[PDB]
């Protein structure tokens, strides 16, 4: 009756938020009750015509390569109604002074020119710039924002040392416990139990008295409990609960087992229980319930000593000199927020004194405030290292700087940061609720980006499904809609899929493909792309769809687009794959979307096809059809073969001098990027190439070669084991690769994020490739030197692969 909305959310999340039977405290209830708030809040607020239109727009500068299109200076757009009429506008019009009520919507998409914002600031209007496409506009009817109606003892006295007892072990089918207190990546004080024979059951009842003092627990702090035998199981409990109280009570607790990493540091049990190992323990409970409360300048050597400390790359440790020099000048540090992430790493976390000095120096945040925003340190606080609740929230003051473009930039990015905050209700997850309640495209992306963990990582499932509840019960009827018709599309491909696997290692396979989605297009008729949510894809054209040849079974499917107002019927093509993780893959996908807006940024356009991709279940997902495009493989299937492929397709010649410079271009792009994030040494099936002269790397799913410059690349531009385009591509690889050098920090930690949360030595590898350190003429010689790496090999390593 009233419990059936939830039922709805239930099956959207792909998790039951209100069952509530993995759970020793009351947090996730607690924050589902504390996240209503920050929901009310932004629903309330949000303009409801500019909610519902969701313009996807830009305050950024319009890029050097895209003014080269403007002349006079003036753009075309041609707006629809079966009669159509082209009109010349500037390109720092309004959409409503073209108008001269009525909506500009986008042909074939739920995408609008709306708000008071330049048409030459608008996403699809430079996206059309940059392809060199015409922008066909519809005059269409708003749509109503009725549609999106939206249903409805103190701490510091306890000078007593902290103790656990560790009763025992008991498991279904020798060995000690490592008792940890943690607060970051940082251990506080470690204890082990003596070591007992491995047995079903093992016993010890023994107090584990610890150096640090519960008045010296910091909030954040954390009792890893470890079974050694060298590592098998680990499990983790906050000293400190959401309420600011220290634990108190028995505790049995299920571990999770193992194959550092953002899984090592959840806070939720094991959900397996007659298999899982389980942990009795103990802890000191009191009559009153405990609860937490709350110069001189610098010589001119300590001063040049501090600035090199700040200059650092992050991968870089601090000695213990380096600490406690950051630490009693850290009212100079604070005048430079480049030291933030190193000079909190320096606070002694293990000392209520030390940290709050911290808490009243923050309180002096004149600076940090009123500083230019650096997307780098803001990342850098919201790692792994970074356990404290207020250092996290002034990055998270920072984040709402991020106009809805940006957000979108680094979605996924913070989605991950989230698995590093210690309490479920955090200023992150209620900053992602904003800006996704706030922004239709961010909520989308939000849905599946949460909605990605949900279903794979039984770590974090908990606190994410209580976000994507939160975020759900405000999007409105419409997106909740839109969500059921994915969910319900998704679902229905996911059996097919796994049957059609079930079946293979012919005629019989793709015969049952089409004998299965027969039964299944007699719902929905109309879904939103995972994607690419602006187009709708309609009904399948079931002829075209195809079981794929290789050595895993993707589903290529074909649909018709819902909106009959599109200009082309060149169907949506999607790839339904399982057996591969698409969360790492959606991963690499987004830095090569952050690498291009450093290029933006740096007036250069590196030809990338970063392809949709969207995780949607357990190692299942959704992956783009890039049309007009196949392998080097299926080209060779050695010299002239992709040269007298690209003419072979082109039809005129002026088109074929086009191909040949998005040759050059995505080429340099993908030799760059697949360099620094070190996956340039992949196989030819694994590189594709449009009919354009568009070039991408696929399958990102986890001698040598720095990257893939093959002897058939080069000929395109005209060289044999220098030329005029080959000269223009080094010198464009290199004018791109000391573009991300600049961004050196946002690389760095974006890289060491991406390896803890979707995959400490692997992630030096950064270091060497962004040549940390050296100059930049030093670094233009080292890439160009690579380039001969690729040139001396040729086709030695592409031979080589099996
Ligand atoms: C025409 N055509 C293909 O033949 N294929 C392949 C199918 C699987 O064998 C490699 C080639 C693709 C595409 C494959 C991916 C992809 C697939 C899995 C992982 N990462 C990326 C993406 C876009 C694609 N577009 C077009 C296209």
């Amino acid at each position: 009756e009233s419990q059936a909305f939830q039922r709805q959310l239930t099956a959207l999340i792909g998790y039951d938020v209100t069952d509530v039977s993995n759970v020793h405290d009351d947090e996730l209830e607690f924050t589902r009750r504390g996240l209503v708030t920050p929901r009310m809040a932004e629903v309330a607020s949000r303009d409801p015509k500019l909610y519902a239109m969701h313009p996807w727009v830009t305050s950024k500068p319009l890029p050097e390569y895209l003014w080269k299109k403007i002349a006079n200076n003036c753009i075309f757009i041609v707006i629809h109604r079966t009669t159509s009429q082209t009109i010349k506008v500037s390109p720092d019009d309004t959409p409503g002074a073209i108008l001269q009520d009525f909506v500009l919507r986008v042909c074939g998409r739920d995408e609008y020119l709306v708000g008071e914002t330049p048409i030459k600031n608008f996403q699809w209007v430079r996206h059309c710039l940059k392809n060199g496409e015409e922008i066909h506009v519809v005059l269409d009817t708003p749509p109503d924002p009725a549609l999106d109606e939206v249903r409805k003892v103190s701490l510091w006295d306890c000078d007593r040392k902290f103790r656990v007892k560790i009763r025992g072990i008991d498991i279904p089918v020798t060995v000690f416990v490592e008792a940890n207190i943690q607060h970051g990546q940082q251990v506080l004080c470690q204890r082990r139990t003596s070591p007992k024979p491995f047995t079903e059951e093992v016993l010890w009842n023994v107090w584990l008295e610890f150096s640090i003092k519960i008045k010296d627990l910091p909030k954040g702090a954390l009792l890893n409990l470890q079974i050694y035998c060298q590592l098998l199981y680990y499990v983790n409990l906050l000293l400190i609960d959401h309420r600011f109280l220290l634990r108190r009570g028995e505790y049995v607790l299920h571990m999770w087992q193992i194959s550092f990493n953002a899984d090592k540091l959840t806070s939720a049990t094991n959900p397996d229980k007659e298999n899982s190992m389980s942990i009795s323990i103990l802890l000191d409970n009191y009559c009153h319930p405990i609860a937490l409360p709350k110069r001189a300048e610098m010589p001119n050597q300590l001063r040049k000593q501090l600035e090199a400390i700040i200059a650092t790359d992050p991968l870089n440790p601090l000695t213990a000199e380096d600490k406690e020099l950051l630490w009693h000048f850290r009212y100079e540090s604070l005048k430079h927020p480049k030291a933030y992430p190193k000079l909190f790493s320096s606070v002694k976390w293990g000392q209520q004194e030390i940290v709050a000095k911290t808490y009243q120096l923050l309180a002096r945040r004149e600076v940090w405030d009123q500083s230019a925003l650096d997307v780098g340190l803001t990342m850098q606080l919201l790692d792994c290292n970074f356990s404290d609740e207020n250092v996290r929230a002034i990055a998270v003051q920072k984040l709402e700087s991020l106009e809805d473009d940006d957000v979108l930039h680094y979605l996924l990015q913070l989605v991950q940061a989230v698995k590093f905050e210690p309490y479920h209700d955090s200023a992150l997850a209620r900053f992602l609720l904003k800006r996704g309640l706030r922004n239709k495209r961010i909520g989308h992306f939000l849905f599946w980006f949460l909605r990605s963990e949900i279903a794979q990582s039984r770590h974090y499932q908990q606190r994410f499904a209580v976000i994507l509840e939160a975020y759900l019960r405000g999007c409105g009827t419409a997106m909740l809609h839109d969500f059921t018709q994915q969910v319900q599309v998704i679902e229905m491909l996911q059996k097919v899929t796994l049957d059609i696997k079930s079946l293979s290692a012919s005629s019989q396979v793709i015969s049952q493909l089409k004998q299965k989605l027969e039964n299944l297009q007699n719902l929905p008729e109309s879904f939103r792309v995972p994607y690419d949510p602006g187009l709708k894809a309609g009904a399948l054209a079931i002829e075209k769809c195809k079981v794929m040849a290789s050595k895993k079974k993707p589903l290529w499917l074909e649909f018709k687009c819902a909106d009959p107002t599109a200009l082309s019927n060149e169907t949506i093509g999607i790839i339904f794959k399982h057996g591969d993780d698409l969360r790492q893959d959606m991963l690499i996908l987004q830095i090569l979307r952050i690498m291009e807006s450093i290029w933006e940024t740096e007036s250069l356009d590196l030809c990338l096809l970063p392809y949709g991709c969207i995780s949607t279940g357990d190692k299942i997902g959704m992956i783009e059809i890039v049309k007009d495009a196949t392998t080097i493989a299926k080209i060779q299937q050695k010299d002239e073969v992709l040269n007298h492929w690209l003419k072979e397709k082109s039809p005129t010649e002026e088109k074929f001098q086009a191909a040949v410079e998005r040759f050059v271009y995505s080429c340099a792009g993908y030799c760059v990027a697949t360099f620094v994030l070190g996956i340039g040494d992949r196989h030819n099936d694994n590189i594709m190439i449009t009919e354009t002269g568009n070039l991408f790397h696929i399958d990102f799913g986890h001698e040598r070669v720095p990257f893939v410059l093959t002897p058939d690349f080069l000929f395109v531009m005209g060289t044999s084991g220098t030329s005029p385009h080959f000269q223009k591509f080094q010198d464009i690889c290199v004018k791109a690769y000391l573009a991300l050098r600049h961004h050196t920090n946002l690389l760095i930690i974006l890289f060491s994020m991406m390896l803890m949360t979707g995959m400490k030595e692997d992630i030096e590898y950064i270091r060497d490739a962004l040549t940390v350190g050296k100059n930049e003429e030093d670094a233009k010689k080292y890439f160009l030197d690579q380039i001969e790496v690729c040139r001396d090999k040729g086709w030695t390593v592409q031979f080589n692969w099996f």
